[PDB]
């Protein structure tokens, strides 16, 4: 579980959105894993505006802050799993790290502000919905 608290914005995983989000909802996209709700107290998250490639990441199933180096955002095969059927999900990053269901929520950092959150893993695997190009995060 996990969120970012930027503005007025709670931005979670899609597939871990709550009632609460869905009736206050933003904006969502399941291609990214991505959902947006409203919120009422002010978010002191900011966003990374920048094209790191190294960061560090929370994992929770470790209860440690691990640095990683991670993939571009990019359109990559996901499995079946109980939240989505075979499919591409975009703006992805992969990077090689502790990864376990229930970690979906970290955020990923880097020296600019908040990269984006856990929403895939693997055997040695971790993968990251980036949030960067959402530019609206910022105002409004
Ligand atoms: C350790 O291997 C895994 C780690 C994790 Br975390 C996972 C879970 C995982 O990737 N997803 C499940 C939740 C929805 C997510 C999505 N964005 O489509 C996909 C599986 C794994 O293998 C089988
Ligand atoms: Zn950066």
């Amino acid at each position: 579980s996990g969120a970012i608290y930027v503005g007025n914005y709670r931005v979670v995983n899609r597939h871990l959105a709550t009632h609460n989000d869905w009736a206050n909802l933003v904006w969502e996209d399941s291609s990214r894993d991505l959902l947006v709700s409203s919120t009422t107290a002010q978010g002191c998250d900011t966003i990374a505006r920048c094209d790191c490639q190294t960061g560090v990441y929370y994992c929770s199933s470790r209860r440690k802050h691990y640095p990683v180096s991670f993939s571009k955002p990019s359109l990559i095969f996901v499995e079946a799993s109980e939240y989505y059927p075979a499919r591409y999900q975009s703006h992805l990053m992969l990077a090689v790290g502790h990864s376990e269901p229930g970690d979906c929520g970290g955020i990923l950092r880097c020296q600019h502000g908040v990269v984006g959150i856990v929403s895939t893993g693997g055997n040695g695997l971790v993968g990251f919905a980036d949030v960067r190009d959402l530019l609206w995060l910022d105002e409004e």
